[PDB]
Order: structure tokens, then sequence, then C-alpha cells
DNA sequence: GTCCCTTTATCTCTCT
DNA sequence: AGAGAGATAAAGGGAC
């Protein structure tokens, strides 16, 4: 029953003016639901027109979720009295629009901001953050009826409330620190710093809880240290991180042979629960049939996600190597970050039409895949390589150098999209907007250039264009934010 | 379906 | 180049 609304709405979705794709409406029909779909279908003018203007992409984001005809509904309500009347961007909006029942989040955020702002002296960029949440509402009014007792009563400052409302469940991290602090703090020795680091993740109620039961297990029976546990519990999925370490902790230690240490570092990151587990599994396996030592499987099994990086290593390591002509140190080295299943995937779908299709060594796409997120990198080279090469007169090389970096597609875009209004209006060359975009964040140091030129700070302005360049580059927009209260 | 929560995975910027 | 920390995205389960 579900098919006959999808098939009917998605190849009329996919032409004007959402040009929508497969993936995409795949996305919004298997979370927001087939009322999503219709619901995009039906207001797909109203939308994209002013005074919303929403690009498709913002669109998607907003449906995809448990509620998004309610989302979208809600939008395109209070779009312009959010921004009007609170002087937020519509970006700003965008993202807190963009979470299951983002439409209370919303409600919420207009009846709320004003007197979170000026009642409890919060920001705007705060008070975005508390709502941009799955049960933003829940978040925001458990700020505003808890922020006064864990200040006065538990010692914590306004920002340390913020960060353990910024998460899932918010309000569930908030009640339960309110609960609990006392007794982490008086009976284990906490302090208010590790209590809040522990609570400001997803599930940090289950986190805290955890710690509160397993800390003098952990410790005081399986030889660890209160500084090794609370490492454990600051990220998500504390609770399954711990309870897995508990577990595997003389399941590990006197069979594969890795240290407390090593169990702890890969138990600190997001599912560590599930890397854990599948090192359990396939050190054995990757050590003895790939060659591969216990330090990169630590290694690669080290990061959020490590299940996925070991899993597509276990896939993808000999096809790669015999066939794209990689070596193992690469691989490993690709796998090491965040996303490397993507990584890894994305470098064997994409190394011909690279290397054959334009001109790229192995080498240089690994050193593009070897960034976290170096999926989108690679991705956004192949899309904007012809682009970028045809009509801007940039050299491969240069691309390279742009997505070499953490937020290459970024760093690439932002390039593309002021290549003529800094080289054209300000007189930059080309081999100095790269030279900016060839860090990490490339994308934010070219926007505050921009920015600097088309409007000088007057601290700013008494340096030469390329003074500010070479600034730009050796610090980005940290630098160039610090190189003005200097004065 | 719509809202809230928890767990898990991915991406981007800053800091040296 | 690594680590830390934020942010965004995906998947699933309880509740009504």
């Amino acid at each position: 029953r579900a098919l006959e609304a999808l098939l009917t709405v998605a190849g009329e979705l996919r032409g004007p003016p959402l040009q929508l794709d497969t993936g995409q409406l795949l996305k919004i029909a298997k979370r927001g639901g087939v009322t999503a779909v219709e619901a995009v279908h039906a207001w797909r003018n109203a939308l994209t027109g002013a005074p919303l203007n929403l690009t498709p992409e913002q669109v998607v984001a907003i449906a995809s979720h448990d509620g998004g005809k309610q989302a979208l509904e809600t939008v395109q309500r209070l779009l312009p009295v959010l921004c009007q009347a609170h002087g937020l961007t519509p970006q700003q909006v965008v993202a807190i629009a963009s979470h299951d029942g983002g439409k209370q989040a919303l409600e919420t955020v207009q009846r709320l901001l004003p007197v979170l702002c000026q009642a409890h002296g919060l920001t705007p960029e705060q008070v975005v953050a508390i709502a941009s949440h799955d049960g933003g509402k829940q978040a925001l009014e458990t700020v505003q009826a808890l922020l006064p007792v864990l200040c006065q009563a538990h010692g914590l400052t306004p920002e340390q409330v913020v960060a353990i409302a910024s998460n899932g469940g918010g309000k569930q991290a908030l009640e339960t620190v309110q609960r609990l602090l006392p007794v982490l703090c008086q009976a284990h020795g906490l302090t208010p710093q590790q209590v809040v680091a522990i609570a400001s993740n997803g599930g940090g109620k289950q986190a805290l809880e955890t710690v509160q039961r397993l800390l003098p297990v952990l410790c005081q029976a399986h030889g660890l240290t209160p500084q090794q546990v609370v490492a454990i519990a600051s990220n998500g999925g504390g609770k399954q991180a711990l309870e897995t370490v508990q577990r595997l902790l003389p399941v590990l230690c006197q069979a594969h042979g890795l240290t407390p240490q090593q169990v702890v570092a890969i138990a600190s990151n997001n599912g560590g629960k599930q890397a854990l587990e599948t090192v359990q599994r396939l050190l054995p396996v990757l050590c003895q049939a790939h060659g591969l030592t216990p330090q990169q499987v630590v290694a690669i099994a080290s990061n959020g996600g490590g299940k996925q990086a070991l899993e597509t290593v276990q896939r993808l390591l000999p096809v790669l190597c015999q066939a794209h002509g990689l070596t193992p140190q690469q691989v490993v080295a690709i796998a090491s970050h965040d996303g490397g299943k993507q990584a890894l995937e994305t470098v064997q779908r994409l190394l011909p039409v690279l290397c054959q299709a334009h001109g790229l060594t192995p080498e240089q796409v690994v050193a593009i895949a070897s960034n976290g997120g170096g999926k989108q990198a690679l991705e956004t080279v192949q899309r904007l390589l012809p682009v970028l090469c045809q009509a801007h007169g940039l050299t491969p090389e240069q691309v390279v150098a742009i997505a070499s970096h953490d937020g290459g597609k970024q760093a690439l875009e932002t390039v593309q999209r002021l290549l003529p209004v800094l080289c054209q209006a300000h007189g930059l060359t080309p081999q100095q907007v790269v030279a900016i975009a060839s860090n990490g964040g490339g994308r934010p140091a070219l926007e505050s250039i921009v920015a600097q030129l088309s409007r000088p700070d007057p601290a700013l302005a008494a340096l030469t264009n390329d003074h500010l360049v070479a600034l730009a580059c050796l610090g980005g927009r940290p630098a160039l934010d610090a190189v003005k209260k200097l004065e």
C-alpha cells in the first residue's frame, strides 16, 4: 500500500521545481514516511518560492523525520517570525526543523527564546543549539525549568547546562544530573566537570546511571582508574560501552592479548560496544589472513563507527590492493578515521574514473581519502573538477590540495563560490585562493576574507591584501580573528 | 503517524 | 598531521 503512493508521487517530484533523485526520495520515504513524501509533492511550490526560498536539499532535510509533514507546515508558518523576531538565519530555522517533531521545537523556540535570552541570559546560538535536536521542545522547557536550580543548588555554569541539554533526550540528562550529581561527586569524588562531560552526550542519563553502578566495579574490581572510566562514559552509547568493557575486560586482555588501555581506547568513541565486539571477532582474522598487526587493528577500531571501518577493511582490503594497486599501510590509513567505511567504499567505486577519466595517481586519491569525510572530498572532486579546470583555470594538483584536508567538500565548494568575487572584485590571484583553501577550515577562511574585503574591519584594513592572505593561510578564521584583538 | 529517547555512524572546524 | 570537540545524519524502539 506504501509503494502505490510513492510511485504516484515520484517521477513527478523528480521534475521541477524539486529535481529530486532516487536516494533522496528514498531517504524521505524511509523516515518521514509516505505522508512526508506526499506533503513534499503537495507544497512543492510554496517551499522553493518566496518568502521561503528553500533549497531542495533543505526540503529533503526537513521532511526525512518522523513528522516531516508537520515540520514543513510549521516551517511555512514560522520561518519569518523566527527570523523577523529573533534574528535567526533561515539555516538555523531549517536546522531546528530537521529533527523528529521539529514542529514542537519550532513552536517552542518561538514561545521561549525571548525569556530564555532575557531571563536566563542565553545567546540565540545557545537556544538554537538546545532546540536543534530530537525532543527539542523538551530540552528547551527543561532548561527554562531547571537552569536556576542546577546553577544555584549544584554549582554549574549556564554553559554546562546548555551542553547537557544539547543532545538526544536533553531533558533526561538534565533531570539525571539534577538527581545524581551530589552522589557521583560525594561518594565517588568525581567533579562537576566530569559529571557534565558524561551527561553532554546522547543518552546521557543512561551514561550517568551506568557510571554510578559500574564505576566501583570497573575500577575497584577490574583494576581500572576513575579517569579511564569517565573517559569511556564521555561518548555516546557510554552505558553500552561501559557494560561491554565490563564483560569483555577479561575476555580480551588474556585472549587476544589486548591491554586494558587498548580496550578503553577502543571503547572511547561512538559505538564503543560495537567496535569492541567487532574487535573480539575480527582481530584474529585480520592479523592472520591480512597480515596486519594488533596495533593497526586497534587504530582502525579506535574511532567512531570503528566497527564499520573494521568490517570494510575485512571486505575491501584484498580487492583494492590486488586490483586497484593500493597497499595495506595506505588502506589502514584511509580507514583510520571517522567514516572509513565510506572512505574505502568511495575509493573503490571512484579510483577508476579519476585515474582513468582524468589523470589522478592512486596516491593523490589516497591522500584525498586519508582525511575524515574523505567520501565527500572525493565525490566533490568528481563533480567539480571539470568545472574547476575548464572555467577557472586550475590544475588538478591544486584541486587535490584543496580536497586533501578535513572539510574538503566545503573547501572546494567555497572556492568555486568565491573564485571570481575575490579575484575579480578584490584583486586576489587564483594561487592565493587555493593557498587559503588548502588547509583545514578553508571554507571559513575564504569566507572571512571575502567578509573582510567587502567591508574592511578597520583593524584589518591596516594590512595589505597579501599579508591578509598569508595570514589566512597560516591560521584561517581563528588567526584572522586573533590579529584584531591584538590591536 | 507524531513525538521523545537511546545508540550508532559520519562530517567539519579548531588547536598546535 | 592528530586530537578534541562540536554538529548532522541514520536506525531503531517505546509511548500514545
